[PDB]
C-alpha cells in the first residue's frame, strides 16, 4: 500500500495533512460469558459507507498536528473527548494518501474503559453525528467456533485508505 | 436463503426456528455538507461476527407471538427507547429461509423518535456483547461515484439483510 515515511520526513513537504487516532480500553467482559472481548476499540462508519478511525485534516489554523487531531475528535464525538488528548506520545506511523498531496498520521490511545463509554455515550449529541460520523462501532477481537466469525469477518468489511492495516498492526505490535 | 410466505413459514415443523428483524426509519430534512439531501436516517448495525445486520433475533417458545418476540429482541438489542413504539404485523415485509426461516420488518417512525433510539442504544442489554452498536445507512452515492451507498454495501452482512435493504429502499420509495 501507501509508502510507510518518518514523521519529519513527510512534515518536510510544503500538502495536505491528515491526522486519525485509534481509542482503546481494557476489558474484562465476556462474549457469552466464554469468549474474552480483551480491548473495547473505537472505529466508525464514515459517510463513505466505509470503517475508519475518527480525526480528520488539519488546516493552517492549527497550531500542531495534535491540535487538529483533538478538534477533529471533538466534532465527531461531542465532549466526551474532552476528557483527553492524544499527544504524540502516542503517535504510532504515517502514510503517503491517495489525495493530492495527503500524508496521513496514525494515532493510538490508551483510555480507561470508564473514559471510552462516556465517548460512545456523548456520540449521538457530537456536531457530525448523523453528518460525516454516521454511527460509531466496536472492534471483534474474539474469532471463534466458525474460525472464520469474529475479527477475519470484520476485516473483510471496507476500511478507508489505510484503516484496516493501522487497526492489525495496533493489534501485533500492542502484543495480542 | 430463498423467499416464503408467512403463513407457508408458520406451517412448519417443530424442528425449525424462526428469527425477526426489523429495518427502522424515518424522515430527515438534513443534508450531507448542506449539498446532499440525506432523505432518511436508516439504522442498521454491527454484529458480534463483524456482519453488517437489523435489530432482531430468535422468536423462541416463550413469547405470545412473532412480534412480541421481534419487540422483545428489540428492546435487548436497542435499549429501553424501543418501548416508544411497537413494531406490528402491519409492519411485517417478508420471510426468508441450518433450520430456520427469517423474518423483516420495516418500521417508519419519526424523526425525533430515531434520533432518542440511537442515544440510548449503549444503554442496551446487548451493548457490547450481541451488538458492537448502531450506524446509518447513507442513502446518497458521492460525486466520485464510488462512495456514498455502493461503497456501503461492499461490507460484509448477515443471510439476506442486503437483500433486505435493497428491497426496502426501493419497495416504499427510498429509491
Ligand atoms: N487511515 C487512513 N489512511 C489514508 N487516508 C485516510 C485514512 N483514514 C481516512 N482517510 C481519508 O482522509 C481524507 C479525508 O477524510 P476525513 O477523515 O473525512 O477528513 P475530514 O473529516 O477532515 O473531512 C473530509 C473532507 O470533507 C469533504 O469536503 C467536501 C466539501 O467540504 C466541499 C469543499 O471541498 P474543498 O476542496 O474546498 O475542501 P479541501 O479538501 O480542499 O480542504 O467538497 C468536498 N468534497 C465532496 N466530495 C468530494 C470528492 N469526491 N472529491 C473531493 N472533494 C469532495 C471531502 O473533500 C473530504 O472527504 C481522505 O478521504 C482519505 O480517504
Ligand atoms: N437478515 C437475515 N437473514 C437470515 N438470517 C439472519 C439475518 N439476520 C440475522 N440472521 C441470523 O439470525 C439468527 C440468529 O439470531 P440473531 O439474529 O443473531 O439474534 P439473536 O440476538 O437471537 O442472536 C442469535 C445468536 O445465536 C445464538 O448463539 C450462537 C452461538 O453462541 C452458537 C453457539 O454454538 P455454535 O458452535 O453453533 O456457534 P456457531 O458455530 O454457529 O457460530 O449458536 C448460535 N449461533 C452462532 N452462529 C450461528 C449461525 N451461523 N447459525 C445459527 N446459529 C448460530 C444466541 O446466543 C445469539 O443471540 C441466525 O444466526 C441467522 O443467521
Ligand atoms: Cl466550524
Ligand atoms: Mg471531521
Ligand atoms: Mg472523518
Ligand atoms: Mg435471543
Ligand atoms: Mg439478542
Ligand atoms: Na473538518
Ligand atoms: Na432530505
Amino acid at each position: 500500500g501507501a509508502r510507510r515515511l518518518e514523521l519529519g520526513e513527510a512534515l518536510a513537504l510544503g500538502w495536505r495533512h491528515v491526522c486519525h487516532a485509534l481509542l482503546y480500553a481494557p476489558d474484562p467482559g465476556m462474549l457469552f460469558g466464554r469468549i474474552p472481548l480483551r480491548y473495547a476499540i473505537l472505529m466508525q462508519m464514515r459517510f463513505d459507507g466505509r470503517l475508519g478511525f475518527p480525526g480528520g485534516f488539519v488546516d493552517t489554523q492549527d497550531r500542531s498536528l495534535e491540535d487538529g487531531l483533538n478538534r477533529e475528535l471533538r466534532e465527531e464525538l461531542g465532549e466526551a473527548a474532552a476528557a483527553f488528548r492524544v499527544e504524540r506520545t502516542d503517535y504510532r506511523s504515517s502514510h503517503v494518501g491517495s489525495g493530492p498531496r495527503v500524508v496521513a498520521h496514525f494515532y493510538a490511545k490508551r483510555l480507561t474503559l470508564e473514559e471510552l463509554l462516556a465517548v460512545e455515550a456523548g456520540a449521538t449529541r457530537a456536531k457530525d453525528h448523523g453528518l460525516e460520523v454516521l454511527g460509531l462501532v466496536r472492534v471483534p477481537l474474539y474469532t471463534l467456533r466458525d474460525g472464520v466469525g469474529g475479527l477475519p469477518t470484520f476485516l473483510e468489511n471496507s476500511f478507508i485508505g489505510s484503516a484496516r492495516e493501522q487497526l492489525l498492526e495496533a493489534l501485533q505490535d500492542l502484543g495480542l
